[PDB]
């Protein structure tokens, strides 16, 4: 019970890595928040890990959605000890053809959004003036651009850069915020990156799907799991001193 | 003279680091486009640096902007070969005061305006078939964040991002995308003077310390070199 | 009980840090190897952490010391299944002015000495079949030089280099290689005398800068000590994580 | 004619790239000392490049031949500009394989060398009190580790590490000291194809010649680099990102 009395938000939480995030936080005695644009599949979630759970249906790209998911999450709470930042969208496409539509919308989630829900908890945990956590989920894409990704890229390099400017700038207050980089991970995840690789190579029905996994020098495809136990650490006290920080959990896909 | 026969666009050219570009590309022998928001802010340019010199006015903020200046560049010099993404804004504030308004007006020029108008640049030298160079301008601040300048620095490490993804994906086009990253750049008090002080070069940067760089990339001597970022920064940092 | 059941070897464990991570592994249920180049160090060391802890003499710039060390340890528990390479000299001089007896006697320890006694502990995990963890002591140092460093930045950032390297080459037999990053942690002098400063307004100006706001203590450390060798960090391959109070960003 | 006038010392510059950078640089008006342990190899190189060349016996892996060396080019030609560290071995094996014999010989040129060569090169600088150039030859290698590379790649993160160091050091005496870093360059037991594999797996479609790299050790020699200090620029065809 290594959060015992602890309170989180976690936005993109209905489904994947975020709903992996509210469960381990749940089992470690966590309050957990799960927030998502889609407020039928967040009480489902809900519903899935018990009363430790509140649902939240919050609009990152608005800021007005995310004032009231905040006011929410501390009227019902009373106070938001850690914010998980997961919400993000894929795209994929080469640079000549990349639409002013995809950019626009990849941006206003991971980016944007990521930033201005990270102001928010700031803000709350500031006024408090009794610390609290911030995570943002970064990508190995935010360390390297690639062909055919760099509005994703590009929308993780700046969650890294803002992990470390915030992270210097919020410490002071006793706010931790760091990041954690995950590497290809399996099923839901990569079934998203999949269907936008559709239309460039798709290199025979799931052959391409074994060979990226094949090429992960741990062996396979990440699961949420891989990722839960650096969530929970980030937000425990045996993290104080670490600040700004992104943490490659990604099977060896990349070094950082 | 190392430029003969090229034609360049370069963005933000009204003054600082875009005018020095403009200056150079021109002496090196090249047709430069100096674009800006303000086109008379570059009339006077264009006037000193005589015929090689053309003025466009763009806001690289705005897609039929981005359209309206490449037609007419290439309209006027019949192909493109040098894209410098130049314009630049700055704000400061801590992460907890940042308002829509910096965010949004910083992000449009720094790494939507790059993005679109690297685009515009790669469609016309994918089209022609004789390659091309886009130089964009990244930041020490896009190397790491620090406390204040959290917009400036997230903008500053899309743009190195994209400079690696366009890198990558254009290089079989025989376009090289780079990027310069200037260090602390001649642009209470006690702070510009102490970060001055602290540069180990000893002093801060002028625009004509990236000039040199500004020109190499956009040489054949530069070829191989594919998707990289060039500190151009005193010391000030380390990559 | 993080590592209750596991056996662990610590360099450098007679004092500092590495004693601190010995201390650290005892209460998660760890029986631990304190390796020390000084035999009186070390057999003082163990009689403080008590029976879960051995002592084993090991100078890990001599291959001869290296492979006695490691056999013996493995004879005692049987098994290893922790390396925290952490033995580590400091110098300081301008580049004009380092000598052959520094830069050879930082080298043998921090480069060669956690090379050799990484490439021990691998030769036995491979052999055993089933997995372990290796984590290397580097520092912010090996991140980016500084002007009065170049022998200790160089040195690890060759430990950060190896890690990557080791990392990616054992992961398929299981074993985690991955490296902790410390910022500044409470010579001094001769470092001080450098800037025409006392050691004393040395470690003042240089905490003050950390923008956590104090220079770190081992115990900012001992919580990643754990977590690495832990299977919560089975996916954890090759990295280098930064316990700095935010003095580097990576 | 970027260099005239300049004098430089170029280390392993019988064959390969250090003979390509001795080319250009007389190409570019400098004199150029080409340094090697092959005495007889560096003979015939000066031989074929004519009398802006001249040959020194240099083993950078004993200190006694590095201040012998360096003291017969300052000897020769009153004052050194420019150095470049090329000197360079390879090795290849896994981790648990690598022998101390390999680990030694491969870290005494490729670190140990370059250090103290580095090192002569910036005491002479110190001295004369008119500034100078260092170029270090690094790797992608450098940049980050890969399995049957151990000890190269550490080799190669120690020469970026020292290039930072001696760079901010270095810099107050008017010393610019950079890298370059080549990605595969033209140029067995552990696996015709396997180095077209590679080859053609380089973004730019080639394998890289010591002529993708005679520019940028040229620009880094000139004044239209003063401001450029402690970098690793890498010139690779895209194989790395920095």
């Amino acid at each position: 019970m290594r959060l015992q009395g602890k309170t989180a938000l976690i936005t993109g939480a209905a489904r994947g890595i975020g709903l992996e995030f509210a469960r381990a936080y749940i089992a470690e005695g966590a309050r957990v928040a799960l927030a998502d644009i889609n407020a039928d599949a967040v009480r489902a979630a809900v519903e899935s890990l018990g009363p430790q759970a509140v649902a939240v249906q919050m609009d990152v790209t608005r800021q007005d959605s995310i004032d009231a998911g905040f006011a929410e999450v501390i009227g019902t709470f009373g106070h938001l000890d850690i914010l998980v930042n997961n919400a993000a969208l894929f795209t994929a496409a080469p640079v000549e053809e990349v639409t002013r539509a995809d950019y626009d919308r990849v941006m206003a989630v991971n980016m944007t959004g990521a930033f201005f829900c990270m102001q928010a908890a700031a803000k709350h945990m500031i006024a408090r003036g009794k610390g609290g956590k911030i995570i943002n989920m970064a990508s190995q894409a935010g360390r390297r651009g690639e062909p055919l990704v760099a509005v994703y890229c590009a929308s993780k390099a700046a969650v890294i850069s803002m992990t470390q400017s915030a992270g210097l700038g919020l410490i002071r207050h006793g706010i931790n915020v760091n990041a954690i980089a995950p590497g290809v991970v399996d099923g839901e995840h990569w079934d998203m990156v999949d269907e936008h690789f559709a239309r460039f190579e798709g290199l025979k029905p799931g052959e391409k799907k074994k060979l990226v996994g094949a090429a992960v020098p741990f062996g396979r495809m990440g699961v949420a799991s891989d990722l839960t136990g650096m969530a929970i650490f980030l937000a425990t006290a045996e993290a104080e001193y670490i600040v700004g920080q992104t943490f490659g959990v990604d099977g060896g896909n990349w070094l950082a």
